RNA sequence: GCCCGGAUGGUGGAAUCGGUAGACACAAGGGAAAAUCCCUCGGCGUUCGCGCUGUGCGGGUUCAAGUCCCGCUCCGGGUACCA
């Protein structure tokens, strides 16, 4: 054994020896428990962040640990590599986004296994290649034959009429919104955020008569209990009610144009009168700028008495303002200053005065729909999946328009629609766009024009999950017994941010799977754990221009108090520094700190263990090197010790029976910090606290006496402990260890450590004694003292009723 | 302005159970320039044994609150008129 520890000199040939050995590759094993623990894959930009870091040492962390408690362990890699940023690459240099992508896997590959992160790599994928994008393909033709898909011109982000394809994500908004209550190991805050997302809403539409006017108009409110308070309709800027008046109306022809480009309320009059269908009377038709034109119908009925937004634009442009509610305590509403928002009993409404707020609703509703102008109504705030882009770098639509006019899926002997990577970019327009010949086709006999717009990226995201399970079936998107082996996914493991874009798409695409009969589950994902960000020291000055130039933590020079706290700060030129303190790591902030540095100066595992011991792993991360630099002395102290007791040779047998009383406590120690490192990853999954638990144990052992044969014999029995309960962490040196001290096999196959009851029993228990709270005597008892022996012993105490056994007396 | 989180030593963080506050580590300081190693370290008071106090500020429950309830202050993050 090396007297030295050097990270360059152990940890690329244990990688190696994992891919010689394929050590985590695995089959669909019906003789053990599975376990699928799922990383959010990376898009190839180029190099790892500090973000995968963290997120992928989680994730190797509890796929380790799973496979040393004895099962079957998924943990697979691939890259999300269709996307904006490549185009812009290619572009910059003089080269096309598929070379430049390929480049990025191979790079940030090799960095993956320098982390030593245990993939199963014989399923890696690339969603670039058509053998992955095929089946969303496929998939999609599926969905369209199903009315699913749809095509609608759309106005996206200035401001653009564009035509696009969806996905009818509504269909299934009940499921997706009912299904968050299956979820007890999400985190409540993804599940608060899709609620909200999702925005369900149970109301009526109403539709009004309008005089000299050829169409109807159709509202929707979520209060129709304030219906007669309804002094004005309002009507989207965009909506052809306003068009139309606009024709002869330049105040509203303007307005309308003012609307398209650009929380103040703003309106134009647009002089149509519509008629209010119980007491037939007419009240005006505004335009408003408050009123969205793709929710609901676009157009509401106004009740500025009881809507806070009607309110203030009724003030502003002096129309009635007019109470149908009434307060709490029954009295009529103080409206002189805003509107009365609680639901309560109606008063100045006629046959339904009286009525409470159900009631109301009720009421109002049946008459409506009996009369034939209402009907209820469930709204969602979700919108439709708008899944078509004006981008090349994406998996190609499968549809097309016949020279009919017809439009239709791509014939099944079609697909895949293959991307052509071997493209010259001109920074304007797609290359298969910018290509007349790209497009032409010809399909059931006829000429045909194929879509030039591609998916966006969400698509192959949405699905990943479950290819990973059998990623070179040829016969279909899943293989259905695999897929349902290993799913639902055990962990999946990141970011907050992705709560209400992927993280729910791959909810609704697994149910879409479901209902294919390609899986026989109604959720992706148990348990979902969102890593928190990193962040790192932050620094600026002001330059004699009055502009803020931020300066990398590496370059500061700081002068710190008595205390430790950064008091003054400068960089070599001379520039006064302001420190900003902790803040999430950026390009604009200079404050990035790149892991292939940190590897290569301290080796993986010092870098792993430092992630997973700062901070629990749902919380934010500081990034300190006074940090890093004290775990690689940890695994430096762990290094001696095993140097030195392998140093000293061969072990007795240990003998349990014959062990001294300092030895038995000893033993105790290893064994409860088994217990714990165990329960701590396990079930409470608090990484840094099975670290902490570890690193106490150590501080013992590298007291231990190891002369005797029995000091010795123990010595043995709590190393291989420790190198095995560090193995998650710090796997290479463990690796390497674990054959110093002559374990059996490899490491990634030992079993993990299991406490040995008898080794735990205490003879006795300590018991503080309190008078009236504050904490007076300490004494040792029986593990098996009755209260009154405890009580007397309690006595004796020349110092010294509430009893918890085996732990207070309080007085 | 909304919805959802936070607040413990000089610092990151422990306290899982309402029951010994500050495990573990960083930073300091003392020990045998740099590096390693070993001991001290919430604040104040001290006759060096210890005493009083202490979890943002208030209050409620409790025999007992960092923990459960309710206010106030101050810190972060999402969401943009969804009728
Ligand atoms: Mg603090």
């Amino acid at each position: 054994m090396q007297e030295q520890y050097r990270p360059e000199e152990i940890e690329s040939k244990v990688q190696l020896h994992w891919d010689e050995k394929r050590t985590f590759e695995v089959t669909e094993d019906e003789s053990k428990e599975k376990y699928y623990c799922l990383s959010m894959l990376p898009y190839p930009s180029g190099r790892l962040h500090m973000g995968h870091v963290r997120n992928y040492t989680i994730g190797d962390v509890i796929a380790r640990y799973q496979r040393m408690l004895g099962k079957n362990v998924l943990q697979p890699i691939g890259w999300d590599a269709f996307g904006l940023p490549a185009e812009g690459a290619a572009v910059k240099n003089n080269t096309a986004p598929a070379p430049w992508t390929y480049d990025n896997i191979a790079y940030m590959k090799n960095q993956l296994k320098m982390l030593g992160f245990g993939y199963d790599w014989s399923r890696e994928l690339a969603t670039c290649t058509p053998e992955y994008y095929r089946w969303e393909q496929k998939f999609f033709t599926e969905l369209y034959k199903k009315g699913l898909v749809y095509k609608k011109t759309s106005a996206v982000n200035e401001r653009k009429e564009i035509p696009q394809w969806f996905i009818k994500i509504t269909a299934y908004a009940d499921e997706l919104l009912n299904d968050l209550d299956k979820l007890d190991h999400w985190p409540d805050t993804v599940k608060t955020m899709q609620r909200n997302w999702i925005g369900r809403s149970e109301g009526v539409e109403i539709t009004f008569n309008v005089n000299d006017y050829d169409n109807t108009l159709t509202v929707y409110t979520t209060r129709p209990d304030t219906f007669m308070g309804c002094t004005y309709l309002a009507v989207a800027a965009g909506h052809p009610l306003a068009q139309k008046a606009a024709e002869n109306n330049p105040e509203l022809a303007a307005f309308i144009d003012e609307c398209r480009n650009t929380m103040e309320k703003k309106g134009v009059d647009t002089g149509f009168k519509a008629v209010h269908p119980l007491t037939g009377e007419e009240i005006p038709v505004w335009a408003a700028n408050f009123v969205l034109m793709e929710y609901g119908t676009g157009a509401v009925m106004a009740v500025p008495g009881h809507d806070q937004r009607d309110y203030e634009f009724a003030s502003k442009y002096g129309l009635n303002i007019k109470p149908v509610i009434l307060a709490a305590d029954g009295s009529e509403p103080d409206l002189s200053q805003q509107a009365l928002t609680e639901k309560g009993v109606l008063f100045n409404s006629g046959e339904f005065n009286g009525l409470d707020h159900e009631a109301a609703f009720n009421a109002i509703a049946d008459k409506l729909t009996a009369m034939g102008v209402g009907e209820r109504k469930v709204n969602y705030r979700l919108r439709d999946w708008g899944v078509s882009r004006q981008r090349y770098w994406g998996a190609p639509i499968p549809m097309v328009t016949l020279e009919d006019g017809t439009v239709m899926p791509t014939p099944d002997d079609q697909l895949p629609v293959i991307l052509p990577e071997d493209v010259v970019m001109d920074g304007i327009t797609s290359p298969i766009k910018a290509d007349p010949e790209w497009a032409k086709t010809t399909v059931n006999g006829m000429p045909a024009l194929r879509e030039t717009d591609t998916f966006d990226t969400f698509m192959e995201s949405s699905w990943y999950y479950a290819r990973y399970t059998c990623p070179q079936y040829k016969e279909g998107m899943l293989d259905s017994e695999a897929a349902n082996y290993w799913l639902p996914v055990d962990i999946y493991i990141g970011g907050i941010e992705h709560a209400i874009m992927h993280l729910l798409y791959f909810r609704f695409f697994h149910k879409l799977m479901r209902d294919a009969g390609m899986v026989n589950s109604d959720e992706p994902a148990k348990q979902l754990l969102c890593q928190g960000m990193v962040l790192a020291d932050a620094f600026y000055y002001v330059g004699e221009n009055g502009e803020r130039n931020w300066v990398s933590p590496v370059d500061a020079i700081v002068e710190r108090d008595e205390k430790g706290r950064i008091v003054k700060a400068k960089d070599a030129a001379g520039h006064e520094l302001v420190y900003t303190g902790m803040s999430k790591m950026s390009k604009s902030k200079n404050n990035g700190i790149d892991p292939q540095v940190m590897v290569e100066r301290y080796g993986a595992d010092t870098v792993r263990l430092f992630m997973m011991f700062a901070s629990p792993a749902d919380m934010t991360l500081e990034w300190q090197e006074s940090g890093v630099e004290g775990a690689n002395r940890f695994l430096k102290r762990v290094w001696k010790l095993v140097y030195e007791h392998t140093a000293k040779g061969d072990v007795a047998a240990l003998n349990v029976d014959a062990l001294t009383e300092n030895q038995k406590a000893l033993r105790r120690d290893v064994h409860k910090t088994i217990a714990k490192v165990t329960d701590d990853i396990g079930r409470r999954q608090t990484f840094n606290t099975a670290i902490a638990a570890i690193m106490e144990l150590m501080n013992k052992l590298a007291k231990a006496p190891t002369d005797g044969e029995q000091d010795r014999a123990l010595m043995q029995e709590a190393l291989l402990a420790v190198v095995r309960m560090l193995n998650p962490f710090t796997p290479h040196i463990c690796f390497t260890l674990w054959q110093e001290l002559k374990g059996e096999g490899d490491i990634d196959n030992a079993p993990w450590p299991v406490a040995d009851e008898k080794a735990m029993v205490e003879d006795s228990t300590l018991v503080v004694v309190q008078v009236n709270g504050k904490v007076r005597a300490k004494i040792t008892v029986p593990v098996d003292a009755t209260e009154e022996q405890v009580r007397e012993r309690a006595g004796q105490e020349h110092l010294v009723v509430i009893y918890v056994p085996g732990k207070l007396l309080n007085l």
